[PDB]
């Protein structure tokens, strides 16, 4: 509260570290469905169904232009990518499987990098 401050973690490296994690996501062999925005003009249903589209290139742009206030807002956008993927793709599909794989991959890196 006012004049009662918790000790908080050192956050000076967070931007660099999130960039590192995003780079590893971008270079993962199963990243291909998530590298660019879904084409809302070529993919029926997507615009109406998916209220907040997100992809790695958009996250990269937001990261590079100071649009994430903190690391948690970054993680929210990464998770949004995979939540959108689950919404629109069957688990037993190539893209569906890719999304589950990439979520698992991210969350381990998240824990290992920041959950000390």
């Amino acid at each position: 509260s006012m004049s009662v401050k918790k000790p908080k973690r050192d956050d000076s490296k967070d931007l660099a570290l999130c960039s590192m994690i995003l780079t590893e996501m971008e270079t993962h062999e199963d990243a291909w469905p998530f590298l660019l925005p879904v084409n809302l003009k070529l993919v029926p249903g997507y615009k109406k169904v998916i209220k907040k589209p997100m992809d790695f290139s958009t996250i990269r742009e937001k990261l590079s232009s100071g649009q994430y206030p903190n690391l948690e807002t970054f993680a929210l956008d990464v998770r949004l990518v995979f939540d959108n993927c689950e919404t629109f793709n069957e688990d037993d599909s190539d893209i569906g499987r890719a999304g589950h794989n990439m979520r698992k991959y991210f969350e381990k890196k998240w824990t290992d990098t920041f959950k000390v």
